[PDB]
């Protein structure tokens, strides 16, 4: 599909057997999801942006479907205010910016 | 252009007569640049990101050229980790996401 940018580019994803709303974010290196109790091994990580850093849990090899397009990779879980799909998964679904 | 996302979508912009590098950021409502001088009046504002809230200077109706495409709009200046072009200007240059 083609997503315009008049509003926040929010789409539906499926992760860990849940459907969620998430923001397609070309400015994010990584995918960061709001607090959820995913099974699996994880390691601590700190990620930054405007305002500073937050502590997150890094889970690897997690299947994530984005508007019906399958992806699998690293997901970060922590106290982000919005679910963010970053470049690590956007590349896997063949997402481009176009103008 | 069509810009893929295997690398950060960094582009050259011209603003206040000076060249800068900025990230095309679909996850940002607003355009936020690192500390620099811009001509004209500004208003104090606060914005939020993944780490919390910061204080910025809001400059209205600022011309910005982004990869040769012209925008004129709001530019916030403050302690962002990287220069970001947000949706307020991405829409002006006709940018969409496609997959």
């Amino acid at each position: 599909p083609q997503i315009t940018l008049w509003k926040r580019p929010l789409v539906t994803i499926r992760i860990g057997g849940q459907l969620k709303e998430a923001l397609l974010d070309t400015g994010a290196d990584d995918t960061v999801l709001e607090e959820m109790n995913l099974p699996g091994k994880w390691k601590p990580k700190m990620i930054g942006g405007i305002g500073g850093f937050i502590k997150v849990r890094q889970y690897d090899q997690i299947p994530v479907e984005i508007c019906g397009h399958k992806a699998i990779g690293t997901v970060l879980v922590g106290p982000t205010p919005v679910n963010i799909i970053g470049r690590n998964l956007l590349t896997q679904i063949g997402c481009t910016l176009n103008f």
